[PDB]
């Protein structure tokens, strides 16, 4: 499913994080593909906690394209940075919070609650619950992506 160039970058990421005390999960398109959803993989998204975002930046320091900084829109905020590894963009998002209807910010997710693991090519990759991402996508208005996930999930069940 996943194109070799993405598998190779995933391995580079895994090899540097697998023995470090960092809470991380792959999210978005690569996570969906790893879990069997036939979506196109464009870029890599890594979700973590606040401390983890700065740790990942340190661990991958030679690949940094944008330093991690607390960054907000009206709709979402996180400790956000970027790597480029072999031409592939890797976004780092620590302690993501979505804006609620009343203008408060939700608490960041407990990543461990929604984490699962996919074995691929000798790697045990942490990924985010598809049900969780489906619901998050609805809240953000990413309706086509949510409905793609939902259709695939419905077709398993």
């Amino acid at each position: 499913m996943i194109r070799p160039e993405y598998l190779r970058v995933l391995r580079k990421i895994y090899d540097r994080l697998k023995n470090e005390k960092v809470n991380w999960v792959v999210t978005g398109s690569l996570s969906f593909a790893l879990q069997g959803v036939p979506v196109e993989v464009h870029d890599i998204d890594i979700q973590t906690d606040e401390e983890g975002a700065y740790e990942i930046e340190r661990i991958f320091s030679e690949f940094v394209s944008k330093k991690v900084r607390f960054s907000s829109t009206e709709k979402i905020c996180s400790h956000f940075g970027e790597l480029i590894i072999d031409g592939i963009k890797v976004e780092i998002m620590g302690d993501i919070r979505k804006r609620l209807e009343d203008g408060t910010w939700e608490d960041p997710v407990d990543l461990n609650k929604y984490k699962r693991f996919v074995e691929t090519h000798g790697m045990k990759i942490p990924v985010l619950s598809l049900e969780y991402e489906y619901q998050a996508y609805l809240k953000l208005g990413r309706v086509e992506k949510a409905e793609t996930l939902r259709k695939w999930l419905n077709e398993r069940k």
